[PDB]
């Protein structure tokens, strides 16, 4: 409690064991690991051992007329084979829009006049800009940096500066929130007056949204002669899923089995994803479903669209090596492309999902 | 083949087709989980995700003290729960249910109000084949508590269930009786048609409310601590106010949250759809914390569905679960849910803390 900060991790556990706070068993099994020790006790503190999540991979998946093999790490059984079943019915998937860009903000409070706080800033967004490249340079050089400046107003004493922010294959944490501090001290300097709450980084990615498609003509949905009839209760179980926020969690918690396993095998942050996924669920003031099935002749169109703000560099993708692993499996070129991959597979799991879950 | 191959001839198979490295593979090959286990657990598998896991620190919850395990591979999450606790001092439970939720949704209804009053009269009926789907909860006093009713567009209706499933998260008794009684259903109106009947992620009945109260001198090390205090409770409002900002909050609160979730077991996709989701109030994505300024006391409070489980699922069948489960020495799945309610507030505490400190 004063010095287990300082303990090396083998003191921690002796620790604990000599305190009777864990049994001689539990002991032995917090020393089973295989993460380096030198690795894990410099990632996080207080370290003591590590989980073990076991990861498998995702077959038949195909999205813009190219083969993936998916690296899919949970705990839940049925996942993997419910991936790999909805992406043979759908045999390949293929991107309608997308776009990748970090999210920023920097909130001022007590402010008297509003808008014309923001008058007075977007004058000067060629000088707010090139501070922007001052205080982190490197991206800019990357090819990335500040892309776009917004500014909104809340309860007339709130004031957000939005930043919106080419991150290129990285999350984006450090880039935005080191060139926003800096942005900031300059904010401070033209406007005294003034007083800033925080600036920090916004996990949701609303710039960084991915909409993926498939058409499955409906013979491929069920072996027999019933797949017209499985199509129909598919359309309804997903028009359902956006009239009852009770089956909406259900349906979305589906898709994110899939999408989180493979967030979680990349080294990825699963609760960024997981905030902005189901964030951006809400639409039209309730919680909906994140995916559209619809009957177009003798086709069966499904649609997601979800933000995927993912890194291929950077926090755990690379010091972890089980990630580096699982990169290798998956064979993406950047971060954009896994955000597609991903895309794929969350509107895959909820075929697989829908059409088991109607075929009764 | 793949599916029917063992892991070893998997790695082999992705080697020798060019897919990975040998590098690569021996990676995949460094394993601390059993490979027993990790192969009956899912589908295809291959290797392991190892997440770094610590000990959170200082957390106290109706006057107990606890040692929380928290998985996570992002750094100053664990020492951030350890300082807020300790800033915290306590945490006081306010409210607590422990219900899970099922549907069984009707479809092209004519009369869904009619329909209603024919179930409505039929109730000891379906509770009793509740019991005979699945008696086993029913001896152990748990089982089906209450019926209710739904309709939907004049044409769906959702029969609910709530459920008292003991210390499992409750997968198995509720798809169980929602199977038997969808059966019965059929027996009695062969013109109505139902679409599916599942389990439900939205445990609104298993909300934890959980407060606590810092004087304000223990914000700071220095004498602006009311300062700090008055800064928080402006973060916090805004969260309230715009949805970028509620998303990180958010955020920032399932970092402590998803890191216990994850050493111990459970399912990390329910817990996050379902606070996410919960997270929406007057058709807003809002924070899921509130923090207010009564005198010379900083006042938080927390909210969250947590239909946690200390059986089934992956709770004992990984070992690095029951470890974990050593470690923290929670009684029941009710207990575990007040402890990491209390995380996640005192994971915002230091998160906020830090935010606004910056700002001055
Ligand atoms: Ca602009
Ligand atoms: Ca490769
Ligand atoms: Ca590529
Ligand atoms: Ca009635
Ligand atoms: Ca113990």
């Amino acid at each position: 409690n004063s010095r287990f900060y300082q303990m090396s991790p083998e003191e921690r556990l002796a620790s604990l064991l000599n305190e009777g706070q864990i049994s001689a068993d539990t002991k032995k099994e917090f020393e089973n690991t295989a993460l380096s020790s030198q690795i894990a006790n410099h990632m996080i503190e207080n370290q003591i051992s590590e989980t073990e999540v076991p990861m498998g991979v995702g077959l038949h998946l195909t999205v813009d007329e190219t083969d993936y093999l998916v690296p899919m790490a949970t705990e839940e059984p049925s996942v993997i084979a419910a991936l790999s079943n909805g992406a043979k019915i759908a045999q390949g998937f293929k991107t309608v829009n997308q776009q990748r860009l970090m999210r920023g903000q920097i909130v001022f409070y007590d402010v008297a006049d509003p808008e014309s706080l923001i008058d007075k800033l977007q004058v000067r967004e060629a000088e707010i800009f090139q501070q922007a490249e001052l205080s982190y340079p490197s991206i800019v050089k990357r090819g990335g940096g500040l892309r776009d400046l917004q500014y909104r107003a809340f309860d007339e004493s709130f004031v957000s500066v939005d930043f919106l922010v080419d991150v290129k294959d990285a999350m984006g944490a450090n880039i935005v929130n080191a060139m926003l501090e800096g942005v900031a001290e300059l904010f401070r300097e033209w406007f005294a007056e003034q007083k800033i709450l925080f600036s920090i980084l916004s996990n949701y990615a609303t710039e960084s949204v991915v909409t993926m498609k498939t058409a499955i003509p409906v013979s491929r949905l069920s072996k027999g002669s019933n797949g017209r009839e499985i199509a129909e209760k598919i359309v309804l179980a997903s028009r359902y899923a956006s009239l009852d926020p009770y089956r909406a969690v259900t349906h979305n918690k589906g898709i994110m089995n899939g999408i989180e396993a493979v967030v979680l095998a990349t080294g990825n942050d699963t609760r960024a994803v997981s905030a902005s996924c189901h964030a951006f669920a809400v639409k039209e003031g309730r919680y909906q479903g994140l995916t559209s099935w619809t009957l177009d002749g003798e086709q069966l169109i499904g649609e997601i669209s979800v933000p995927l703000a993912l890194a291929t560099v950077g926090g755990a993708t690379k010091v972890l090596p089980k990630s580096q692993a699982a990169a290798d499996l998956l064979a993406v070129t950047d971060a954009k492309e896994l955000s597609r991959v991903v895309a794929a597979v969350g509107l895959a799991q909820n075929l697989a999902a829908l059409r088991a879950l109607v075929s009764e």
